[PDB]
């Protein structure tokens, strides 16, 4: 149908907008602590600790395969990156401190993103 064509135009432009949110969240991690999945070679027991790993490159692959059906799905994936880090790493670490900063500075970018999806539909 043509009504599936228009559905994809209003997805495609969530995808296009979600691209821009991610670029901005990822600029709040200049240390690149969250750019890539935690290495199972380097942390072989990681899955004993964290059942749903997430990282920016993994969020991005799902993005360019148009796999986030709304903003809430994207926000869940972002919250995993932070929550996983805050459990796996202790409070007095560069990792935990980097998550706390990413959370705090992402909040502003997401608070605007929410309004732009509602407003633009």
């Amino acid at each position: 149908s043509m009504e599936q064509v228009a559905m994809e135009l209003r997805l495609t432009e969530l995808t296009r907008l979600l691209r821009s949110v991610l670029d901005q969240l990822q600029d709040k991690d200049p240390a690149r602590i969250f750019a890539q999945p935690v290495s199972l070679k380097e942390v072989p027991d990681y899955l004993d600790h964290i059942k749903h790993p997430m990282d920016f490159a993994t969020m991005r692959k799902r993005l360019e395969a148009q796999g986030y059906k709304n903003l809430h799905e994207f926000e869940e994936d972002f919250d995993l990156i932070i929550d996983n880090c805050m459990k796996y790493n202790a409070r007095d670490t560069v990792f935990y401190r980097a998550a706390v900063r990413l959370r705090d500075q992402g909040g502003v970018v997401l608070r605007q993103a929410r309004r732009e999806v509602d407003s633009i539909g």
